[PDB]
Formats: C-alpha cells, structure tokens, sequence
C-alpha cells in the first residue's frame, strides 16, 4: 500500500465493486464515529419511505437539543416545523442534529438506537459497531463508535440500496421545501472529479471526520477518515486517498 502521511488516526479507501482495500491505517480500531451516525439514520429513513411507512410531505417540529452548542436547523432558521423531506436534507447536508433526533423519533421513537443497530448487523457491520443516537451525539455519556472497515460496509450498502442519496450528498447546496438554502459541508464537492458524497463529522473526542465518495468510468471508491487534526485535514487526507484509489 502506499506510504501516505495523513492527519487522520484511522483512514481507509476501499474500491466498491469488490470491498478490497487499497489503503488501511488502524481500519479495525474502534473510533467514536458522532454525525457519521446521520448515514445510518438515512438509511432508516429511505428503508421507510420505501416501506410506506413514512412521507417525504410529512410535517415535524424539530426536537429540542440537549445541548444549545450543537449544530442545528432552529437555530439558522428560527423554523420549527419542516417536512420530513427536508429535515432529511439538513441531516445530510449542514448536519443539522435536530433534524436527526426528529427523523430518528418519528421512525421509532426511544427504540431507535435498537432499529440503527439491528440493521449494522443486518449491513454485515461488526459487534465494534454501536450507535447511541439519530444525530450520533451522546447519549447518557455513550458515544456512537465503529471502524473503518465497518463505516466502509455502510457507505458502500447505503449507496448500493438507496443510490438517490447521492443526489442529496453531491449537492453543494440544497434548497429545502420550504426555501431556506443549506450548505453543504463536504469542501470537496467540485473540488475533486466525479466526488459525490458523503458525510462530514467532528466532535472533540471524534476529532475531525468525512466519508467520501466518487466515481469514475464506472468504478466508485469510498475512503473513510478519522480523528484528522483540523476541518481542512480531513479533506487534505482525503484527497491523498482518492489518488490512491484510482491509482
Ligand atoms: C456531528 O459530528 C455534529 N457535530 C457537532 O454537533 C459538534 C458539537 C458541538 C457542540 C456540542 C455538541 C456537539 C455535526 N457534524 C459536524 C460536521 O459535519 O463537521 C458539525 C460541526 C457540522 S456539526
């Protein structure tokens, strides 16, 4: 594998049409994963929408944070009410952790977390995979944890199940349902050739976070990075691995 010197505690890029790594640094250690959660709590929802069991129309009110600090769709927008399509685009694109908790409480409630983590295994993920919350903030002081190898499984079958994430993940900007414009955080959308996805994360304990996909003539690689030092790092990383995967 190539000799990278990357910020990240734990990095990976793996080639989808056959799981195989192309690079690996601490992939099988545990790591708190925070608002890569949201990946999982987007894949409940699409699961349910194709279940009938949920409308993108549908009307919430966005659930109050426990902590005032995080990251949030009330507080840019003074809003609270928002169709579930739209809370699923705020989840995905500025990481909005109220628009999370609110999905993950519509689909079941306080047994989400059970729901989340029935279909990790159910993904192939490992038992080091555990979620805690919709939003992947804490939850009675337990953290949402996994590994690369595992964050890889559930990119590669979110995407592989539900493809039309990419059309939410690879815009820079979506404008919601009821109008207000939200940014993306994925830096490298137009930035690196065929990158479409994924998801951005950051807590103190996560350090800085981004699972990152693309595609080019037909082969599509995810790369996964942990714990980078700085909101710039982690992209710097990734940009060192998707060089590797399509080396
Ligand atoms: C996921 O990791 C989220 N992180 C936080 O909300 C950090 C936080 C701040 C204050 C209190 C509790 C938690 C969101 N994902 C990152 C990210 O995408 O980089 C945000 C910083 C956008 S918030």
């Amino acid at each position: 594998q190539p000799n990278l010197y990357l910020s990240a505690n734990a990095a990976a890029v793996y080639s989808v049409e056959n799981g195989e790594a192309l690079y690996e640094q601490n992939a099988d250690k545990v790591m708190p994963i925070a608002s890569l959660s949201k990946l999982m709590t987007a894949f409940l929802v699409l699961e349910a929408v194709d279940n009938n069991e949920l409308s993108w129309d549908e009307k919430l009110d966005l659930v109050r944070l426990d902590d005032p600090s995080a990251v949030s769709l009330y507080a840019i927008t003074q809003k609270r009410t928002w169709s579930v399509r739209d809370l699923y685009s705020a989840m995905l694109t500025m990481s909005a952790n109220d628009a999370a908790e609110t999905l993950g409480d519509r689909l079941d409630g306080a047994d989400f977390p059970k729901e989340m983590n029935n279909q990790a295994k159910k993904l192939g993920m490992s038992s080091k995979t555990t979620f805690v919350s919709a939003s992947g903030l804490d939850v009675d002081g337990k953290s949402a944890v996994s590994t690369t190898k595992d964050l890889f499984l559930l990119s590669s079958k979110l995407i592989s199940t539900h493809p039309e994430v990419l059309e939410t993940t690879s815009k820079p900007t979506v404008t919601t349902d009821k109008g207000a414009k939200l940014e993306s955080t994925n830096d490298l959308l137009g930035s690196i050739q065929g990158l479409d996805g994924l998801k951005t994360g950051f807590t103190d304990e996560a350090g800085y976070c981004f699972i990152g996909t693309a595609e080019r003539g037909g082969k599509r690689v995810i790369s996964i990075v942990l714990d980078a030092g700085t909101a710039e790092k982690r992209f710097k990383d990734t940009e060192k691995l998707m060089e590797v995967g399509f080396k």
